[PDB]
């Protein structure tokens, strides 16, 4: 997150840390959103690698004990059958991870709330981005969970000319786009965070950013709509 301000221990439960086996250790490479005691909900292209991955529940700094992390490994990988790696701009950038174990709830583990079905933001609704991405373009991972307000971009001015045209599709959601505050690489598979009647629900799941950079004016942050999936996750989970 580029020109996010440190997230209070508590204030987003539901954000995992997706993390890859690198020799002896384990390397953060995306967020994602815990939607089940045992499913988080992530981006396809995080998962496009033929990795081992595990999730970190209740994880607030990278590099410190927390004291509240739950590690979990992931046990099965269910990405939506039209995701095309060398497409990111056609959609479908979301999977699902089964955990190896159910993780326990508390003030630091909680699920995800998901929109209804369908439900598209008016524009410039209130959202918050986390994660532990670059804290710049071509910089490095955050330490500690990061938050940027971004409000969205509707579909009709994102996919105008000179914001993203052609590239973003009404199964997406623009926010942000101001060059100041943005998603980065490592955010990508995390929620986005809007407030609806006085309860945030996980609109987007972080899809992409400028190749120009991630801070680019009028190149808003793009998510996967969550309410465009409502089905499609709960299909998955009652069949696995
Ligand atoms: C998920 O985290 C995202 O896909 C992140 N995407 C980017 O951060 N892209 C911008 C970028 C600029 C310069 C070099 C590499 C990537
Ligand atoms: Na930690």
């Amino acid at each position: 997150v580029v020109g996010g301000t440190e997230a209070q221990r508590n204030s987003w439960p539901s954000q995992i840390s997706l993390q890859y086996r690198s020799g002896s250790s384990w390397a953060h490479t995306c967020g994602g959103t815990l939607i089940r005691q045992n499913w988080v909900m992530t981006a396809a292209h995080c998962v496009d690698r033929e990795l081992t991955f595990r999730v970190v529940v209740g994880e607030h700094n990278l590099n410190q004990n927390d004291g509240t992390e739950q590690y979990v490994g992931v046990q099965k990988i269910v990405v939506h059958p039209y995701w095309n790696t060398d497409d990111v701009a056609a959609g479908y950038d979301i999977a699902l991870l089964r955990l190896a174990q159910s993780v326990t709830l508390n003030s630091y583990v909680q699920l995800g709330v998901l929109p209804r079905a369908g439900t598209i933001l008016a524009n410039n609704s209130p959202c918050y981005i986390t994660g532990w991405g670059l804290t710049r373009t071509n910089g490095q991972l955050a330490q500690t969970l990061q938050q940027a307000y971004l409000p969205t971009v509707d579909y009709a001015i994102c996919s105008s000319s000179s914001y993203w045209g052609s590239t973003v599709k009404n199964s997406m959601v623009c926010a942000g786009g101001d060059g100041v505050r943005s998603g980065c690489q490592g955010d990508s598979g995390g929620p986005l965070h809007c407030l609806v009647n006085g309860q945030y629900a996980v609109h987007g799941v972080t899809s992409f950013v400028s190749r120009l950079g991630c801070n680019v004016t009028r190149k808003p942050t793009v998510f996967t709509r969550v309410s465009a999936y409502i089905s499609w996750i709960n299909n998955v989970i009652a069949s696995n």
